[PDB]
């Protein structure tokens, strides 16, 4: 009965969240903690010609007046699709050899992911539901595909005042203030969504309260403040001012997928080895899964050594 | 704890496809008004444009990409609210048949693949898609068509939906990729490995050539390494594939006959598809619901 600690890292981007996690990583035994890392490989040349290029440029050029929505939005979705498919492959391999949860002793191995598929099918999506460039049929159509919720996935989300992210942001993608501030308001509404399911929270029961962060503290949120408000769009609802039965099923997956997930955050307001033993102190409260079998250590181990081999930076 | 049957109907469109027992139509108000406007029509204009050469191969991809969302968003959540209401095999007759109009794979791989051959979707789009098809369930009995082609274009023609254009070549296109999946089915459920099998595409139990099926298509060279290696990540995802097809259970309709007897063959083909048992006592009638709902708010 050999044990897992799956973490996955995610949140907005320009945090600190791929340094972190190296440095989390560079102090654990070479073979007792392997990182699955950006797919950036994947992205600018194997899924396709510099994803990243694509979409900041078509947003830019949406701002200025040069494309209508529907041009912006066919191109964001389909970079979008793209842009998830190594995790959402990743965690397909993985899931036949995920069994049931379980302090506990120290984990046979512990895998550390730069980011969870939801990154890529609701978060990312939905940033850019706001800045109009994705249609929110679009959104729910990336939430319907979420992949059942394994066992123990700790997801780590990061904490960090605007002022110090925008300044961390403008380093050298394109500088987007209105796509950072949208990511970190969607991370903020997942974070809370976690918090309201795991509370009892039951949308269908509050849709009515609609008008007009922490993920495993606190008392429960109210339904505006998580991500079931965003889906309030006049083209989800029907003539008779509900939702139609389609999109609200994507929010009972959403629910779904969403109830299980264990979310933690991690305050990136510090140096980058404060945030690396920050984060190692937050493992210690994650839950761990067994195995299916005793040969998944090793068979799991070369499948994320392999993606980082191929797939890195 | 009842049982129940699931029945898919799929295969190629135009061939005929169109109380103990609910019909899951095909979702045209979600395409044509729900999720975005008239989805088919944009999906067979874009074509039409790129083989009148009015707009590049990358546009037209990014273009279908986004429709293929589309269309197969009913579908996707179908299965994800019903996923939880499976349980394992049972084997009697069913408390209730769900017979559906389409299967998840129709959209997230068929459709996909027949454009990659139409030169209007990417091989990488194509297995981002495969990597989403949900993990297949017990009793997941899947109906696909046969029908001689020129019989096929004739009830093709007197079938159009609204937006379609008659398309030969796509009508070839979709064709391939249904025989090829039958044939993968085949191949996966009598051993074939296609890890092993790789080198016969590239340079030469019983069962179809790896180059007769599905796996054929991703010899693409878009998702090969300057070694000819396919990269790890596609690999994954003919991994996912082969799982996700080797336990479907295929049943091949003949529609070269009149409605009566496609009734009849049909309901022939039903004594051999596997029925699970529901995992709650309410599952019946929330399955019910959730098949009628569906009709009402999205079949045409
Ligand atoms: C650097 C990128 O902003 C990080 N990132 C990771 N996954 C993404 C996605 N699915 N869409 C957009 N950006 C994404
Ligand atoms: C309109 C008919 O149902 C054909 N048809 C059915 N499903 C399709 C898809 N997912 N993409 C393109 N055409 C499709």
């Amino acid at each position: 009965m050999p044990t897992l600690l799956r973490v996955y890292i995610d949140g907005p981007h320009g945090m600190g969240k791929t340094t972190t996690t190296q440095l989390l990583v560079a102090l654990g035994s070479r073979d007792d903690i392997v990182y699955v890392p950006e797919p950036m490989t994947y992205w600018r040349v194997l899924g396709a010609s510099e994803t990243i290029a694509n979409i900041y440029t078509t947003q830019h050029r949406l701002d200025q007046g040069e494309i209508s929505a529907g041009d912006a939005a066919v191109v964001m979705t389909s970079a979008q699709i793209t842009m998830g498919m190594p995790y959402a492959v990743t965690d397909a391999v993985l899931a036949p050899h995920i069994g049931g949860e379980a302090h506990a002793p120290p984990p046979a191995l512990t895998l550390i992911f730069d980011r969870h598929p939801i990154a890529a099918l609701l978060c990312y999506p939905a940033a850019r539901y706001l800045m109009g460039s994705m249609t929110p049929q679009a959104v729910l159509a990336f939430v319907a595909l979420i992949p059942p919720t394994l066992p123990g996935t700790n997801i780590v989300l990061g904490a960090l005042p605007e002022d110090r992210h925008i300044d961390r942001l403008a380093k050298r993608e394109r500088l987007d203030l209105a796509m950072l501030a949208a990511i970190r308001r969607v991370y903020g509404l997942l974070a809370n969504t976690v918090r309201y399911l795991q509370c009892g929270g039951s949308w269908r029961e509050d849709w009515g309260q609609l008008s007009g962060p922490q993920s495993n503290a606190g008392p429960r949120p109210h339904i505006g403040d998580t991500l079931f408000t965003l889906f309030r769009a006049p083209e989800l609802l029907a003539p008779n001012g509900d939702l139609y039965n389609v999109f609200a099923w994507a929010l009972d997956v959403l629910a779904k997928r969403l109830r299980s997930m264990h979310v933690f955050i991690l305050d990136y307001d510090q140096s980058p080895a404060g945030c690396r033993d920050a984060l190692l102190q937050l493992t210690s409260g994650m839950v761990q899964t067994h195995v299916t079998t005793p040969g998944s250590i090793p068979t799991i181990c070369d499948l994320a050594r392999t993606f980082a081999r191929e797939m890195g930076e």
